[PDB]
């Protein structure tokens, strides 16, 4: 209730009028001036009224082996705390740098739609369903490309918060040095056996936020299988096969291997196998030759106009082997996509070894009855 904060500071301007002890009250109030002066702002706003505290305190202030060692304890825990805000603050300004590498810029178009929507319901306003859906989705989207930074957040806290108690313990002067020596001993022997653990941790962080070979939404090969990417995480990264199946990654695997990405891919290619009669004249490939590059350059919004043919060998002097490299106007992306352009040009293939009258024969069997 902002009435109790506004008691509370009036209490405090009361305990002033009726000086150290009302300069502490001002300070144990944890007044919101803070935030009026800055009306990451409350890490800093905290980090201000933190060193204001601390100033004001050692400003503020005979019993040396009694009484004045609160005084040192009480100006050191302020210092630990102060220098735990200032590394707080450090971390927040960085893991937001690292957020930014995972805005992803296929939502461009999504998102100056929806600050154009968003802008003429602020004056038109009195269809408007749909842009808020809208919203809510794309805000969706993005926030699951940063899922990984929101786990690493916490890792890096927890840690932090560790420093921290031991920065105090000794800042403070409040440890003594057996029990300091025998905590680091103690942890000598956790790194040595649990160390592996920790090195795979770190190793799956450098796999996600620095080689980051894929983003959430991507289609990638791996180990031959097209998958695509529904969420990333530290420690796994999960897939959908192609028939949709869910698939859990240790990202200690993916970290080896090789991966493909279709997403990121430029426009990419295929074959047509095929095998003819060894029989064939050299001027029905020819022509099946022509009739092929005249069905690529009518289906330009499919294909570019390059492509190979390829004779590769002859079997026995049956069979003549060869391929046909195409060259599509898409990535891979678009599985689907893909293979129904393909199909029509299987489908073409077809056509013209039908119109040239192209076959395939079986060598003869030379057959002697004995009766
Ligand atoms: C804080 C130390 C925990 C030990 C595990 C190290 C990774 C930090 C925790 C982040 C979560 C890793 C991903 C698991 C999947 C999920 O969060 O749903």
């Amino acid at each position: 209730l902002m009435i109790e904060l506004s008691v509370f500071l009036c209490l405090l301007g009361c305990l002033v009028c009726s000086w150290f002890l009302l300069l502490l009250v001002i300070f144990s109030g944890m007044l919101i001036t803070h935030w009026i002066v800055h009306v990451l702002k409350t890490s800093v706003e905290v980090f201000i009224w933190i060193t204001v505290v601390l100033a004001t305190w050692v400003m503020l202030i005979n019993q040396p082996h009694q009484t004045r060692k609160i005084l040192e304890f009480v100006t050191w825990t302020i210092v630990t705390v102060l220098i735990g805000a200032f590394l707080w603050l450090v971390k927040t300004t960085l893991l937001k740098i690292l957020a930014s590498s995972f805005h992803l810029n296929r939502f461009f178009d999504r998102i100056q739609e929806s600050v154009f929507h968003h802008s003429v319901l602020q004056t038109l306003a009195g269809w408007v369903v749909k842009v808020y859906n809208d919203q809510a989705a794309l805000k969706h989207a993005l926030n699951d490309n940063k899922t990984a930074v929101k786990q690493l957040n916490k890792l890096v806290t927890a840690i932090l918060i560790v420093m921290m108690i031991v920065i105090w313990l000794i800042v403070t002067g409040i440890a003594t040095t057996k029990l300091i020596v025998l905590l680091s001993s103690q942890l000598v022997v956790a790194a040595f056996i649990f160390g592996n653990t920790c090195k795979t941790i770190f190793e799956a962080i450098i796999f996600v936020f620095v080689m980051h070979p894929f983003d959430v939404g991507d289609r990638c090969v791996i180990d031959g299988n097209k998958m695509l990417v529904e969420e990333m995480n530290i420690l796994t990264t999960v897939f959908l096969k192609w028939d949709k199946e869910k698939v859990y990654y240790p990202n200690s695997i993916l970290c080896t291997k090789a991966i493909g990405n279709f997403f990121r891919s430029p426009d990419q290619g295929d074959v047509l196998e095929f095998s003819v009669d060894f029989t064939t004249p050299v001027l029905k490939i020819g022509d099946l030759k022509d009739r092929i590059k005249m069905y690529l350059e009518q289906n330009l919004n499919f294909w570019h106009p390059q492509h190979n043919m390829v004779v590769k060998e002859i079997e026995n002097v049956n069979k003549i082997k060869m391929a046909l490299f195409v060259n599509h106007t898409i990535n891979f992306q678009d599985f689907a996509e893909k293979n129904r352009r393909r199909s029509e040009l299987v489908l073409e293939l077809k056509k013209i070894f039908e119109e040239l009258d192209i076959k395939y024969n079986l060598l003869p069997q030379e057959i002697s009855i004995r009766n």
